[PDB]
């Protein structure tokens, strides 16, 4: 006999949260830390890898792809500013985009491999981790619990940071579908695609495919309810629909796939609940992400799950079992890279540092890299209204000037500030238009600072920008007093 | 004769706000005077002011059109394929395009005049006849035909500013930005003389629209362009403009310009260096526009510098004459004039004294790539506070690894008061900087601490988020001296 490798902390999942935790504990509390993940670089079969979802199959590569997409707009829009070239000569090369995105992701993988190798107290382990018991973490050959054990890891504390995975509805033909995962690796651009879901990934991939589809190509997005983007400011959801339609993407609302069968030429025949049908080369299922709890064998130690099925955790990320924590998408709060980063740091502060700290989950700034994009932070009006007696809304939506010249007149900029009209505290900011995501960041700081609308208007404009619009609104566009919209 | 509550000389940023606010929010009767109704030669500025006619609005659009130079090329990295050899930058098309945008705002501003009760527009040149009387002559010549005398309870000087033309031999062969907005064809060779934003912004505009064998040279008399801006940013913007083909001549200054028979220009510098160019633009400064105002008649006092003298409340030495905007010669910014012009009206036709706050004012340079800035630069803060800390981040973003523009570093710097952690200045370079900085302005109004920044959760992926992920200073200034203690 001989000893198992021993750690202060073992983290399952080398992603947005786990990596911040592992890093913080190794470089700032002098701890020995094990991080398990299922591949060392991006791609099939498991897509996520060293770096996590954000890095291999999320924020980073999609943003490249959305930048890739924006050139369709750019090239068209430049004629207005006098640019001339052979429009007939223009083709959008997917192969070449993917190959770019790929090796860029690979550099991030390779770069984090090197940082493990270079950081004393931080080691990586390739495989599937699970819980044999409350202080033992087994790393196995595959997700199957009968796969050969690779190593047993003795751990004082255990960090569950496995993230989330696409939710695939049980319908006939679901095997004929794909997910965000596979989208990143289509070998050639789909000609007709249907993205299923009215959420941020679907809306996003739609514009991507929209830009890179060949010939008489068509992109259809569908949503089970009236209006895409549940959770976002309601003017934005409408504007963004009209703008997605304008770039030639079509929206199916109050529609939901019920089955998919294969056509004899390999294409996809989709029947919705309503009897309706649609033929596409690809069906991208993007209807929700579910916490990834199944391979962890949490039964072995009895970690309680919420009804929705995420790892239940207190405001400090602790499970019903001492020394086991969870952060990030597996917890089913806000599914965002920076919330997982801020969650892991805080956990490590709490447990290894002198300074206990908990993640603030309100007033989190976020974006949607649609074309144009949304930038948002804080409460939307319909929520604000329920919880505050008097709520004011300030609004503005010129179609901006450059887009009068550029040809895309359909490209509005909406800006919205939602306030507690009783003292003027800004509860929420909601934007759609070019630069929206870049603008919203400091608004985050503003909110954490309890900024009042008076603080917004009293600050002096930067001209000429779209952001200056936010310091020009002084008169409310309308209100809500106890629950009810009014206007005066 | 005609007579009024408020008479405004200059239908510009400051004055048209002043006007409208007095005329609509207070029911007062108002005159506004300008020399032209729409944009362009001969007077360039016109109804709408500098910013609309020959300022922010037109340059923004032209810079937006320059950027497509960068855009068209960077599209390749993302797999866009097209015939590169068929690419032409059509200047006349952009100028025509810019001209209708500007023309339209003019027209609708004249639309606001004919729609609005008790605010009237007057064509011609304004001048102080008497402390209650404004003459509108037909031209700047103070001996020309009177068109109106306007009886003026209160008077407003908002005639803006004008390009400074140094009195060197053959100065007459140079243009300023005014003419630059109207050039019939894009120069093959251009010298922009000046280190400030107007010179820089135009440098890059001509750089994109230059015909095939062309070259944009910029000169500054001192060592580094953009005095007043963050130094890391000045040095970077310099390296990045160089990589995009614009030559920066530092430590050089024109002593004269003489005209060649083919129309071009022979620029001779103090150093004895010479360079031949198609156009010489002069953007070395902008002066108060007070020559034509006939101020002598009442003795409104100007300073040593030449701007009308004013207190915190825009008031001149002469009771009931006031001055806002560029004419006063502080912050030369459209939104500032607009703030000045409206606090004025509130402090004069209402409840509360209101003073425009000149500090911590966010601003931008629309260079390629753009700067956005707010609050103090580090050297100035090391002279007022005892422990200054500098927070720094300078990666070349990934989209630019893929793009081909590996030289496109994003710079993000926070200057702090290290004793309490108050942020005093935030300086940005890179795509988006002018948009990012706006809400930083608000922060700086709410007393933001460096920790108020790191504690806010970032939006990913954005450049902005870098402002929210700096916790350890890169270096310091201790009681004057720079170090990493
Ligand atoms: C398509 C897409 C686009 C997105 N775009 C954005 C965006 O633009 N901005 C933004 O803020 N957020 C975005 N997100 C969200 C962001 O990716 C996630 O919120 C974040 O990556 C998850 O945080 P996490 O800590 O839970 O780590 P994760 O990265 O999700 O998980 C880490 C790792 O756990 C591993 N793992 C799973 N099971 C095991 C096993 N038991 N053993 C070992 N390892 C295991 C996985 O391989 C993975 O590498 C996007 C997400 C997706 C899917
Ligand atoms: C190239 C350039 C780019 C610029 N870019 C920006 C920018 O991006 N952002 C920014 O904030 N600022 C910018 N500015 C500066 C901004 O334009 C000015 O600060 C602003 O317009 C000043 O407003 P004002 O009220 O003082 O008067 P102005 O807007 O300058 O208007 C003064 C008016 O007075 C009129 N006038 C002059 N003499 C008389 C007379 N005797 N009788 C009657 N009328 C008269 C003029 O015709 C003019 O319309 C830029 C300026 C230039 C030159
Ligand atoms: C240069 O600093 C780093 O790149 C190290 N990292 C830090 C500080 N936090 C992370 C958060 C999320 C991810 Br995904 C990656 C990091 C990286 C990192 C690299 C290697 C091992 C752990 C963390
Ligand atoms: C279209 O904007 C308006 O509602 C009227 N304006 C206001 C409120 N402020 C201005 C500040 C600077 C300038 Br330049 C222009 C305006 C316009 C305006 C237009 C015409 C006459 C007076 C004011
Ligand atoms: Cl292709
Ligand atoms: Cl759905
Ligand atoms: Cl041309
Ligand atoms: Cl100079
Ligand atoms: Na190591
Ligand atoms: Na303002
Ligand atoms: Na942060």
């Amino acid at each position: 006999s001989h000893m198992s490798k021993a750690f202060d902390l073992v983290v399952i999942g080398a992603g947005s949260g786990g990596l911040e935790a592992g890093w913080n504990a190794a470089t700032l509390y002098g701890k020995r830390v094990a991080v398990v993940d299922v591949q060392t670089s991006h791609g099939p079969p498991f897509y996520a890898a060293l770096g996590g979802t954000c890095v291999n199959v999320g924020c980073v590569p999609k943003k490249l792809m959305v930048t890739g997409a924006q050139y369709m707009d750019h090239l068209r829009e430049s004629a207005g500013f006098g640019w001339e070239f052979d429009g007939s000569s223009v083709k959008a090369n997917w192969k070449k985009l993917i190959a770019a995105k790929n090796e860029a992701v690979l550099d991030i993988n390779k770069s984090y491999e090197g940082m493990f190798n270079d950081t004393e107290g931080l080691d990586f382990f390739l495989g599937w981790g699970s819980l044999e018991s409350k202080n033992v973490v087994v790393v196995r050959e595959t997700a199957d619990p009968k796969s050969a054990v690779k190593e047993r890891l003795q751990a004082d504390h255990i960090l569950l940071a496995t993230g989330s995975w696409p939710q695939m509805p049980a319908i006939p033909g679901i095997e004929h579908c794909i997910s965000s995962n596979e989208a990143f690796y289509l070998p050639e651009p789909p000609r007709r695609v249907l993205t299923v879901g009215g959420g941020f990934i679907s809306v996003e991939f739609a514009g991507i495919f929209n830009a890179y589809k060949p010939p008489g190509g068509k992109v259809t997005l569908c949503y089970r309810n009236n209006l895409i983007l549940r959770g976002f400011d309601e003017t934005i959801r409408e504007e963004v629909t009209k703008q997605l339609t304008a770039n030639g993407i079509e929206i199916m609302t109050n529609e939901n796939p019920a089955k998919v069968s294969l056509n004899t030429d390999g294409s996809k025949h989709v029947t919705f609940e309503s009897g309706k049908t649609l033929d596409v080369d690809v069906v991208m299922m993007a209807i929700g992400r579910i916490p990834r709890t199944n391979d962890l064998q949490l039964g072995n130690v009895g970690v309680k799950l919420t009804p929705k099925g995420g790892v239940q955790v207190d405001e400090f990320s602790r499970t019903n079992v001492p020394n086991i924590y969870a952060i990030g998408d597996i917890t089913d709060r806000l599914m965002l890279t920076p919330v997982a980063i801020n969650e892991g740091a805080a956990l490590v502060d709490t447990v290894f540092g002198n300074k206990p700290r908990k993640t603030d989950h309100t007033r989190v700034a976020s974006a949607v890299f649609s074309i144009p994009p949304i930038g948002t932070c804080g409460l939307i009006e319909e929520v604000a209204a329920k919880e505050f007696e008097k709520v004011a809304v300030y609004m503005s939506s010129f179609t901006p000037l450059m887009h009068n010249i550029s040809g895309s007149k359909y490209k509005k900029f909406v800006a919205k500030i939602v306030t507690n009209h009783s003292d003027g505290t800004v509860l929420g900011v909601h934007l759609l238009g070019d630069g929206a995501p870049e603008i919203i960041q400091a608004v985050g700081v503003c909110l954490r600072l309890n900024a009042k609308i008076s603080d917004f208007y009293n600050t002096i404009g930067v001209h000429p920008t779209s952001a200056e619009e936010l310091c020009s609104m002084r008169t409310p566009s309308y209100y809500y007093v106890k629950g009810e919209k009014m206007e005066k």
